[PDB]
DNA sequence: TACGCAAACGTTTGCGT
DNA sequence: TACGCAAACGTTTGCGT
């Protein structure tokens, strides 16, 4: 249809083209004519013909776990803002963590040639792990590892383990000592992660947190319900928990309100994200905030660069996650003592 | 790169690709061959250039509003698993009801050559409208109108207005007769529409809602923060409010609670979305529900049988929102006099 | 029987003059 | 000066035989 273009324009698709793409000078009176027939015409020149002369299709892949909850809906929210201003178009896959899913949308990403991969997978096992280098063609970084797992990837770390770290230390300096936690996945490593920065700091005090009071979510709502419910369900229950998301947390607050528990009065409550609405939660939910947005662009910006610039080496970095001081939590009854 | 699989197996791209895409039958030997090269080559078939011959992407665009929002993401999410299970690729887009952004996404969609188009635009001005109209050759389908606002697309439509209908005369029922609400914007059809269907309700009681008490919201949780502050923040106040959703009745649940004010037992509240986790609101939410999920896939059907059955006409699917009982409403002083 | 030739899809771009 | 020719990018597919 460029073809078309040219005709009505009485040039060659050439000239056509470079007017299009100001990619050479151009006679005004030429210039015009073309702007002309590619209006009536009502020209869209084809994305794909170009692309496949260029090479590069100016489309970026986001091979996602889901993008329901908020943690993910809010990261993504901010890669696709990125893409946007930088011309970029965004084509979103969850895996729902399935191996056949992943190889299914890593090879038709492969296939409508994305110029770059971003990865979110929540859990990496070899398998994964292995389909993933079969692509290290295409530039791409994941969002979501502790620390490197790979050397054919780019990677923003979120230190999930100093946040952890930050949230005992915080109870502790409110005056508790008998503390709980629902953590989330172990495969992943906000789960993990987030438990053990949690832990070091308990053993750094020689608080000790008895099997019965650490019980395992999924990010969920509902576990952090159940998990709450398990805790303040038993003999002796602890003066304050830590729960490794939002999202659980409020499934963890209401829980508590069910059993006529009162946050903090009864309960004191931990957050983990820094969700969107989190401070809207009954009561504003205390937490530590992970930076999603810069987590988003930071990642956007590594692919670029590898894009771009053309880079070959793996690269890393760091963002940081900060303490938030809403209303879930009260001084415990050693806060006086020390 | 085909040529370079047809060389290593000594057969022709046309049998190359007639293998690969079981297009004609092929010596089973020849077939092995093929597939023993792709495997080598370590080949993956460029979908621009098949694109290009074809004349279809086999892939949708989504011109979302915005995908962090509870409500857009759960419909998203439906969306995008259909399109998986069908093959289709998601090229997700947020105006932010911003025109330019907007003919920005268009137009990039155009070219991009997506197959048919996906549109939740939440407002539509007569600008926006026509953009719309100039596209009206790619196949596509607005899930967000109350009415067909217009003849050259496919359009879904969620009888909000039967839903604020429903609520009202839940809180009628219930003993209720001041009421106040917290509408969203005027200018959407879940905003207009489902105060519309509320107000009926009333004036079929003779309920009449002074001014002082019906607040406008923008669906963020903050709105509702200071909307239920506003009402319950003067003289006279209304013994239930009708929130037009989830998220904002989430953030009214919030002030309740922070002027000390007890829901259901001070204030009943009834939201409007049925969000995934209404239900551990606290309280759990009572609140209409909307079917968002066949929202979505009603939707991608509508696009799939445009696209695929070349259909001409337009069409509308109605779909329905239904009542959720939880915990924020408590009988009103009239509830015995019926 | 089972397969191959060559044109075409809509662009960009190296040389020209 | 300001522009045009033709090849190429990686596929599918109508005719062949
Ligand atoms: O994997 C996750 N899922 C949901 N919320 C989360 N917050 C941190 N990690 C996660
Ligand atoms: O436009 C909307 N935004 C957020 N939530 C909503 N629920 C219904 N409509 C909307």
């Amino acid at each position: 249809t460029i073809k078309d273009v040219a005709k009505r324009a009485n040039v060659s698709t050439t000239t056509v083209s470079h007017v299009i793409n100001k990619t050479r000078f151009v006679a005004e009176e030429t210039r015009n004519a073309v702007w002309a027939a590619i209006k009536e015409l009502h020209y869209s020149p084809s994305a794909v013909a170009r692309s496949l002369k260029v090479n590069h299709t100016k489309s970026i892949g986001l091979l996602a776990t889901s993008s329901e909850a908020a943690y993910f809906a809010e990261i993504i929210e901010a890669v696709e803002k990125n893409c946007f201003q930088k011309g970029y178009t965004l084509i979103l896959g969850n895996a729902w963590n399935n191996l056949e899913k992943q190889r299914a949308y890593l090879s038709m990403m492969a296939q409508k040639r994305v110029d770059g991969l971003l990865v979110m997978c929540s859990e990496y096992p070899e398998p994964l792990l292995a389909m993933l280098e079969e692509y290290r063609h295409i530039p791409m970084v994941v969002m979501d590892w502790g620390e490197a797992k790979a050397d054919f990837t780019d990677a923003v770390i979120d230190n999930a383990f100093e946040g952890g770290y930050m949230a005992g230390r915080y109870l502790i300096e409110r005056g508790h000592r008998e503390i709980g936690v629902i953590p989330g996945p172990l495969e992943q490593n906000t789960g993990a992660g987030r438990l053990a920065g949690f832990m070091k700091a308990m053993e750094e005090a020689m608080i000790k947190v008895p099997e019965s009071w650490i019980v395992q979510g999924d990010f969920e709502p509902e576990s952090g319900y159940r998990a709450m419910q398990q805790i303040l369900s038993q003999p002796h229950r602890p003066t304050a928990v830590f729960c490794g998301g939002d999202i659980m947390a409020m499934g963890a607050l209401c829980a508590a309100d069910e059993m006529g528990l009162r946050v903090p009065q009864d309960v004191s409550l931990i957050g983990y994200d820094n969700v969107r609405n989190a401070r809207y939660f009954t009561p504003a939910l205390t937490t530590i905030h992970q930076p999603k947005d810069s987590l988003g662009e930071t990642a956007f910006n590594m692919l670029l660069d590898r894009i771009v610039n053309k880079r070959e080496e793996p690269q890393s970095i760091e963002v940081h996650p900060r303490l938030i001081e809403r209303r879930s939590v009260a001084d415990g009854p050693f806060r006086d003592y020390r």
